[PDB]
């Protein structure tokens, strides 16, 4: 007999909903462990100025509770961090979840016992307990990556990663530097430039940013959207990227040059990064000719916006438009401010961090009070590999992942019976809340089957998992995404394996795969009583 039916790790969107399903809906005994001092995941940790959703707020929320969709108000087109956090706190209150979420608790070990067919979890505080089922909602974008830049530990001021931003830090009137220009670093830059006495941006790789279109919502428009949420969510769950817009079915090069310009400009004016990539034409990320056209449009905007042509040049990417789409309010415009400087680390790399700042290879010591690492995450697999997570035969998860992280269907793992993953390796690449929902709901159904039928283990086969790897690789190779150097394929961290880590088929196809597996008697699973 285990201590609990189930243990959930993580109290982000994922673990919150998992706890609700397993405790409230199924009536199991459940505990969540979260290493943070508060619930919210991303939206707890990322307290930096400018932190916000790039999913439009209307669909950056749960959908499973229709009354909550009716009731809950948003007032800005995108949601700032404190607003997403307050939403998640409200959900935890609504479903009486806080009583079974244990904060400040890092799980350091999770070990399957093949004799009792139970999981044993160990906390950093030195406690252990057992459960029948283990759900890891560890986050795809949660394990901070802080590069080992020479001299980093000598810096005498406030040195922080964005995912560890301290609530008390006020950068107003300070000399601030930021390393990194992905989604985090760019939205930070926009906010920080308005506060800092001087902002220095250390940019290794410029990205193709488009407008977000953010601003206030008309409350009459929020009421209309609420009235139409059924249809809105149907469209979301059937789409590829789940961002709440209709995805184009038109090949970019099938129209005239003027029509292509007009479509790109309409999207630019409407805002949203995924809208630019997938709402314009159907083949931006698959057809190099189409991709070139999209990239050219954005470069031409950069050239129009940025007044200093050297600064414009340094901001202008020349690689494939196939990193995760970025958007912001007034990003390129920020570089027209007198108090913002841009350092191209291609041209003048960092030589050394020093007590007073950062020294680049031109010998210039950039003096800083605050140095901000917007350097991203050990994405997807980082918190799995960090854990002492062992399955059958006492084998660590790392022994299974020597050519990249793997799963069956994004949510289970061969050799790890009764372990379910929320946004594990090789799952969907979308607006994440509705993918989380698909996964939580699927996992809930399988766990309930186990309960009703008296199953002691559920596990995927090694063949099924290999087949899923091949499926993901095949889909990924039909796209330009593998040729974009970013965190999505592991390439961002030195020594990390370059490998497919997402199913790139989209949410609608992903939901069908899950459904087809379940309706076919859990094709690929060994179910034992
Ligand atoms: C700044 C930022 C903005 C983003 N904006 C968007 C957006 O607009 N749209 C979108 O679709 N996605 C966005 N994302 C991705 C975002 O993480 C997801 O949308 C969603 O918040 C993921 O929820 P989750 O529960 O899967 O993971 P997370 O919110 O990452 O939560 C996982 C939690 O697990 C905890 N944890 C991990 N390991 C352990 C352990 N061993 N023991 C105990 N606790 C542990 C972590 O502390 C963390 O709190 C963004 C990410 C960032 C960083
Ligand atoms: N050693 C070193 N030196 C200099 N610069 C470095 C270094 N390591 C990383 N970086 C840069 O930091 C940035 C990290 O971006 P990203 O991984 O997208 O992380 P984000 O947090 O912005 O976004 C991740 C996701 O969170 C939410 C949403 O899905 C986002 O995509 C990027 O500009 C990197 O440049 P590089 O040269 O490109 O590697």
């Amino acid at each position: 007999t285990p201590d609990l039916d189930a243990i959930v790790i993580g109290a982000g969107f994922g673990g919150i909903y998992m706890l609700h399903k397993l405790r409230n809906d199924l009536g199991l005994s459940v505990r969540v462990f979260e290493k943070g001092g508060g619930v919210g995941g991303t939206w707890y940790w990322n307290k930096y100025p400018g932190a916000k959703s790039d999913t439009e707020g209307f669909v950056y929320r749960y959908s499973f509770d229709k009354e909550l969709l009716r009731e809950y108000d948003w007032t800005t087109r995108y949601l700032d961090q404190p607003d997403v956090l307050a939403y998640l706190e409200h959900v935890v209150e609504r479903y009486d979840l806080a009583r079974d979420i244990q904060l400040n608790t890092e799980v350091t070990d999770a070990i399957f016992d093949e004799e009792t067919e139970l999981w044993r979890v160990t906390t950093a505080g030195g406690e252990t307990l057992t459960a029948r089922f283990l759900v890891t909602a560890l986050g795809l974008l949660s394990r901070s990556n802080i590069p080992d830049i020479p001299g980093r530990d000598s810096f005498a001021g406030r040195l922080v990663h964005t995912n560890a931003w301290p609530e008390d830090l006020d950068i107003t009137g300070k000399r601030v530097g930021v390393i990194g220009t992905g989604s985090t670093g760019t939205q930070f830059i926009v906010a920080a430039a308005k506060m800092a006495e001087q902002l220095t941006v250390f940019q290794r790789t410029p990205q193709y940013c488009v407008p977000s279109g953010n601003g206030p919502m008309d409350p009459d428009e929020v009421a209309r959207i609420k009235q139409n949420f059924d249809s809105i969510w149907d469209q979301v769950r059937s789409s590829t990227v789940a961002f709440g817009f209709e995805e184009s079915t038109v090949e970019a090069m099938s129209v005239s040059e003027s029509e292509r310009q007009r479509v790109f400009q309409q999207a630019w004016d409407k805002g949203n990064g995924f809208r630019f990539m997938f709402g314009t034409f159907c083949d931006i990320a698959t057809n190099p000719e189409a991709n070139a056209a999209a990239a050219a449009f954005i470069r031409s905007k950069i050239a129009e916006i940025v007044k200093d042509p050297e600064t414009a040049r340094k901001l202008t990417p020349t690689d494939l438009y196939a990193k995760r789409p970025l958007c912001n309010e007034g990003y390129y415009e920020t570089y027209n401010r007198d108090n913002v400087s841009l350092v191209s680390l291609k041209e003048t790399p960092i030589e050394e961090i020093v007590p007073q700042g950062v020294r680049t290879s031109d010998g210039v010591v950039h003096e800083l009070d605050v140095l901000v690492f917007a350097t991203g995450f050990d994405a997807v697999d980082g918190n799995y590999r960090a854990m002492n997570l062992r399955g059958r035969d006492g084998r660590h998860i790392n022994e299974h992942w020597t050519e990249g992280p793997t799963s069956y269907l994004g949510v289970t793992k061969a050799g790890f019976p009764n372990m379910f993953m929320i946004l594990g390796p090789n799952g969907p690449f979308t607006n994440l809340p509705p993918s989380i929902e698909a996964q939580v709901e699927w996992i809930s159904d399988l766990i309930d089957k186990a309960t009703r039928e008296g199953l002691t283990t559920v596990e995927p086969t090694a063949d099924a998992e290999r087949e899923w790897t091949e499926t993901c690789a095949e889909i990924a190779n039909m796209t330009l995404f593998p040729k974009a150097d970013s965190w999505i394929f592991g390439a961002n961290i030195p020594g990390k394996r370059h490998a497919v880590m997402f199913y790139l088929g989209g949410l609608g196809n992903y939901r069908r795969q899950l459904a087809d597996v379940a309706d076919g008697g859990y094709r690929g699973f060994q179910l034992r009583g």
